[PDB]
């Protein structure tokens, strides 16, 4: 046969002559490459699919089958099509081979491709939600998650965005939602906070000062809380910390 490579997004095509008989003792390699992201669909009619028979072993000798990576499709021989006229390669490059053995004289096969966006399935929420929530996510689709109330992105904010690759893989499956860790307490020269069990949200704090040498100048200040804001703050002085005075 000796085709060339087929770039195109859709195609056809058939036991050469088709439907003339599949020369009999040669090998048919067909190519196609799609766009990294996009599985070969093959759909092919049955009654377009005439293959001289296997043997009482069920051997086929006239082969007709498909390489998609490690997957094979196939072996396929007969009268009349043996699988689903529907095939989903989950490849972007397939390869088809049609071996031919003896007395041809069988119409042949001919089958048609479409290339069909391979989904970055579901990753169930946590803490958060993604937009837009849809039933089925695909190649090239993007996604703003958002974590809630009380939660944030690590390596970083409350909201990211990731779209489906071409391994159908969401894009930073890495980041998730914590709870928001406004960290450890800053400490204040001669003044003393005494550490929590949780720098987590919703954690209150109380910084003190060194009695009776040093004192307040707060005006009802020293407790603090964690916020969203990923910070210690005071009702009063906020996100900055005490004065300890004589």
């Amino acid at each position: 046969c000796s085709g060339d490579v087929f770039t195109a997004l859709i195609g056809e095509i058939a036991s050469p002559n088709y439907p003339k008989p599949y020369p009999e003792n040669s090998r048919c390699e067909y190519q196609i490459r799609l766009e990294k992201g996009f599985q070969v669909v093959v759909t092919l009619r049955r009654e377009d699919f005439d293959v001289e028979a296997a043997d009482s072993a069920g051997n086929c000798l006239d082969s007709l089958v498909f390489v998609a990576g490690d997957r094979q499709f196939g072996p396929y021989c007969g009268h009349g099509f043996p699988g689903p006229l529907n095939i989903e390669t989950k490849s972007n490059a397939l390869d088809i081979i049609f071996q031919t053995d003896l007395t041809g004289q069988k119409k042949g096969w001919k089958l048609r491709y479409h290339g069909d966006p391979m989904p970055c399935p579901k990753e169930d929420t946590p803490n958060s939600v993604w937009e837009p929530a849809k039933a089925k996510y695909v190649f090239r689709d993007v996604v703003q998650i958002t974590c809630l109330d009380g939660f944030e992105v690590v390596e970083g904010a409350t909201s990211f965005y990731s779209t489906c690759q071409s391994n159908g893989k969401w894009s930073n499956s890495k980041l998730k939602c914590q709870p928001v860790d406004c960290g450890i307490p800053e400490s204040i020269e001669n003044g003393k906070v005494e550490d929590p069990e949780s720098t987590l949200f919703g954690s209150v704090i109380r910084y003190t000062c060194e009695e009776p040498y040093y004192y307040m100048e707060n005006g009802g200040g020293g407790e603090y809380h964690c916020a969203g804001n990923g910070s210690w703050v005071n009702e009063v002085l906020g996100p900055e910390l005490p004065k300890c005075v004589p």
